[PDB]
Formats: C-alpha cells, structure tokens, sequence
C-alpha cells in the first residue's frame, strides 16, 4: 500500500521486544519500505489460501499474542535480507529487490513453515512440537535461502544435490542468525521446537549424531524416504561446514578452522559460481576448493582448511 514510513514496536514469539518497520495508512501496517521494494507480512487467519491479509494493526505496537508471529517473520525477514546484502551484495533472494512477502497463522496446530516459490508460509505449531515457527531466526532464513538456492545453484531437492539443497539453508540459515546476534549456536529451530523440553532441536550441525544423523559419508542414508535423506544426509555437509568455521578433529582428521564470515564467502561463491541442479557431494567439495582458491589463493589456510574438513567427513 501507499503510506507513511513509521517504526512500531513490538515482542516476537519468544516474548523480545524489538523495533519494526511499518506503514502508516489509517492503520499501521507490516510493510517495511526501508528494504528492496519491501517486506510484507499477511494474517492468513488460520486458513490454507495465502497470502491473506496484509496485517493491520491500530496503534503500531504489536504485544498481543496474536501479534508475534507476524513480528517474528516481518523482522526476520528484514534481518535475512540484511546479511544477503550487507554482506554477499546480493538483493533480496532473486537478485533484483523482489519484494519479500510471509504469511503467518497458517493452517491449524500447522508444525511446519516453508518457501513455496513465491513467499514464505509459517504455521504456529501444535503448541508441543512447535511454536510458531517465525519465532526462530534460522527457519526464516533457512527457508528463504531455499528461494535463493532455487535462483541459482537449482539444486534438485532429491538425494545428494538435495541434501546440499538442505545443507545450504542450513548453513545460511545459521550464518544469518550469528549476523543477528538472536542467540547463536549451530543447532536448527532451537527457538520453536519442543517449548517443554530445553537443549534440543530439529538437528545439530556441530555434531548430527546427537540426533542420530550421519556425520561421515560411510553413514549415509540411502533409503529413499525424505526424498532420498536429504533432511538426513545434510549432516555430512553441515558438520563440514561446522569444521571449516569453527576447526576441531573429526574421526581423527585435524581441520584448522578459518572462521564464519570466511565460511560464508567459500559456500556463498560455491552456491552462486560453481554448483548445478545435479552437484554431488564430491562435487561440492571441488566447488568449495575451487571457490576458497578464487577468494584466498591456491596455497591458502583457507583451502587447505576446506580439504582437511571435507577429508574429515569422508567426502572425495
Ligand atoms: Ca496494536
Ligand atoms: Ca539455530
Ligand atoms: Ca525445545
Ligand atoms: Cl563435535
Ligand atoms: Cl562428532
Ligand atoms: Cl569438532
Ligand atoms: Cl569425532
Ligand atoms: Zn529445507
Ligand atoms: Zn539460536
Ligand atoms: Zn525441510
Ligand atoms: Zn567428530
Ligand atoms: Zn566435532
């Protein structure tokens, strides 16, 4: 809509208070103007046809429950398309400032949040296995990158080119929430799984097995359920990723670890420069050398670091 830019206020899922970007027009809208051709978030009303309506509220500030969904997936998604630009130069996830548009209140006890190629669909959860899902950082950001996966690399979401598809918004997903600095760990949907039981989540990319996923390639998954693992084989490449960041030793393979930003930069180039809709994992690790030869130089740390970690996976 046509409006007035205006800052509200507000408290997510989790009960943080934070600023927002809104619309003034009779009422104060989630609309953000401040980014690309704006960040809109609708009420789906608890019904399946999206998008809904664009969320109106009358006096800018968003502390009723029934508001912090809309919060989360309207700040989040501004925090998303933050780290894309401010720190790969890219405009929103196809590149060119498309508007970024979320609907919330999704569905009934709905556990799930998803891209569905045109915008970004959160349920509320059942209460026991989720809370609303736009309450953690890394779903929003790990679903987005999903679109920005889908306007480059076109990974097909199928055995290993699917389990990098899901390893990407993973790793991504993570990098945009230690840029946020909203309670940083290498763990996936910590803020919206299970609110009875702490410490947990959806999968751990410091160590899969903790939830029994693979860690090395001799443990994939080749059943072809989950579309062929690719929820489960995305270990193998999330505890690279992890090793590459952060070091460590890993079935006896020592990695010196190079950091996060540089982490980004290698599987930022990897994704955007050298994947394809059909990359295996063997693959990836030639894109991730190749790219980390491009930024650092072939006899770098940095490459040496990829190759230790991909050798300590199990990936050739
Ligand atoms: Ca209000
Ligand atoms: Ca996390
Ligand atoms: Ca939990
Ligand atoms: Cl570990
Ligand atoms: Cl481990
Ligand atoms: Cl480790
Ligand atoms: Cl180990
Ligand atoms: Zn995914
Ligand atoms: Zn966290
Ligand atoms: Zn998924
Ligand atoms: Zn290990
Ligand atoms: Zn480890």
């Amino acid at each position: 809509i046509t409006g007035t830019s205006t800052v509200g206020v507000g408290r997510g899922v989790l009960g943080d208070q934070k600023n927002i970007n809104t619309t003034y027009s009779t009422y104060y809208y989630l609309q953000d103007n401040t980014r690309g051709n704006g960040i809109f978030t609708y009420d789906a009303k608890y019904r399946t046809t999206l998008p809904g309506s664009l969320w109106a509220d009358a006096d800018n500030q968003f502390f009723a429950s029934y508001d912090a969904p809309a919060v989360d997936a309207h700040y989040y998604a501004g925090v998303t398309y933050d780290y894309y630009k401010n720190v790969h130069n890219r405009l929103s996830y196809d590149g060119n400032n498309a508007a970024i548009r979320s609907s919330v209140h999704y569905s009934q006890g709905y556990n799930n949040a998803f891209w569905n190629g045109s915008q970004m669909v959160y349920g509320d959860g059942d209460g026991q296995t989720f809370i609303p899902l736009s309450g953690g950082i890394d779903v929003v950001a790990h679903e987005l990158t999903h679109a920005v996966t889908d306007y480059t690399a076109g990974l097909i979401y199928q055995n290993e080119s699917g389990a990098i598809n899901e390893a990407i918004s993973d790793i991504f997903g993570t990098l945009v929430e230690f840029y946020a600095n909203k309670n940083p760990d290498w763990e996936i949907g910590e803020d919206v799984y299970t609110p009875g039981i702490s410490g947990d989540s959806l999968r751990s990319m410091s160590d899969p097995a903790k939830y029994g996923d693979p860690d090395h390639y001799s443990k994939r998954y080749t059943g072809t359920q989950d579309n062929g693992g690719v929820h489960i084989n995305s270990g193998i490449i999330n505890k690279a990723a992890y090793l590459i960041s952060q070091g460590g030793t890993h079935y006896g393979v020592s990695v010196v670890g190079i950091g996060r930003d540089k982490l980004g930069k290698i599987f930022y180039r990897a994704l955007t420069q050298y994947l394809t809709p059909t990359s295996n994992f063997s693959q990836l690790r030639a894109a991730a050398v190749q790219s980390a030869t491009d930024l650092y130089g072939s006899t770098s740390q940095e490459v040496a670091s990829v190759k230790q970690a991909f050798d300590a996976v199990g990936v050739k």
